[PDB]
């Protein structure tokens, strides 16, 4: 049951001025490819404040990457869904080296330390944001990328034709994905959906690695490449969501870089 929105004003949608002329903003399944522009951030709010929506954002921290954290979570409470319920999990083989990051308020932090979980977050969160910790946020990431399956385009074969991805190529692996197949190339850094539709995909990821170990062939980004092939996401974004500026950086067609590497 989805209340009722408050009276808004804001420019009426025009039905014959395109979006962007630049850029695909729908996908041949009709998903949403989130650009700058396409969304009004103000309606997007509003809906899904009034669904009292909570966001878990989950990282990985190991080793000499919990060094990263610090800077991420900071720029994470400047940038990413800043209005909504938010919920840091940090996994990590460091626990007391995750470092106190003040939070703002109806946000919170757990940290789960690694060598009826996945049960928590379907009573904790509404949707699962899956990124990498080596990371930061220059500028808003917010409720637009939420729906029940996404994943974001690879930002350095975004307008690559598909024999050029760097797909799974070998056919006795379960990533297989053949030259003449294949829509986009997402990469495995900032994924998400639905509690529901995460743990669907990691599972389904989980016995397909565990399929090609069995049969000596060995990663993350060709299996999630494969996965959402046959499991077409609800919405795509574009690489505003990941990308690198030193290595790529600030062309036109990317109106804002909201998600970075870190220098
Ligand atoms: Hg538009
Ligand atoms: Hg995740
Ligand atoms: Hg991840
Ligand atoms: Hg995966």
């Amino acid at each position: 049951f989805m209340v009722s929105l408050p009276r808004m004003v804001y420019p009426q949608p025009k039905v014959l001025t395109p979006c962007r002329k630049d850029v695909l903003v729908v996908t041949p399944w009709l998903a949403p490819i989130v650009w700058e522009g396409t969304f009004n951030i103000d309606i997007l709010n509003e809906q899904f404040r009034l669904q009292n929506t909570t966001i878990g954002l989950t990282v990985f921290a190991i080793k000499k990457y919990v060094a990263f954290l610090k800077l991420f979570l900071e720029t994470a409470e400047k940038h990413f869904m800043v209005g909504h319920r938010v919920h840091y999990y940090v996994f990590t083989d460091q626990p007391a080296a995750v470092p106190r990051v003040t939070l703002g308020t109806g946000r919170q932090l757990s940290v789960l330390e690694v060598r009826f979980c996945e049960r928590r977050f379907l009573s904790e969160v509404d949707y699962l944001v899956c990124v990498d910790v080596d990371m930061e946020f220059r500028d808003h990431v917010g409720v637009e990328i939420l729906t029940p399956l996404f994943g974001t385009l690879h930002p350095g074969f975004y307008g690559s034709s598909r024999e050029a991805f760097t797909y799974e190529r070998r056919p006795q692996s379960q990533a297989y994905i053949p030259k003449d197949e294949g829509d986009f190339y997402y990469l495995g850094g900032f994924f998400g959906g639905s509690v529901q539709e995460v743990q669907r995909l990691t599972r389904a990821c989980h016995q397909a690695m565990m399929v090609d170990q069995a049969n000596g062939i060995e990663h993350d980004a060709s299996h999630l490449n494969k996965y959402l092939l046959r499991h077409k996401p609800t919405k795509v974004l574009s690489p505003e969501y990941l990308w690198d500026q030193q290595l790529l950086g600030w062309p036109a067609v990317l109106r804002k870089l909201r998600f970075t590497a870190v220098p």
